[PDB]
């Protein structure tokens, strides 16, 4: 298995990533905080295109 350390980081650490001001987009059927959870977790390279 890999080390998953970037996922598990993520996992642990997700909200401290520090986002650009207004850097979260609207997505429809997602509330403004679902919608800055999909924006600081497409960080990831696993889920650019969520």
């Amino acid at each position: 298995e890999p080390t998953y350390d970037a996922e598990f980081q993520h996992f642990l650490r997700g909200n401290e990533i520090v986002l650009s001001a207004g850097s979260t987009p609207r997505i429809q059927g997602l509330t403004v905080e679902q919608a800055e959870a999909v924006v600081r977790l497409s960080c990831l390279p696993a889920f650019k295109d969520l």
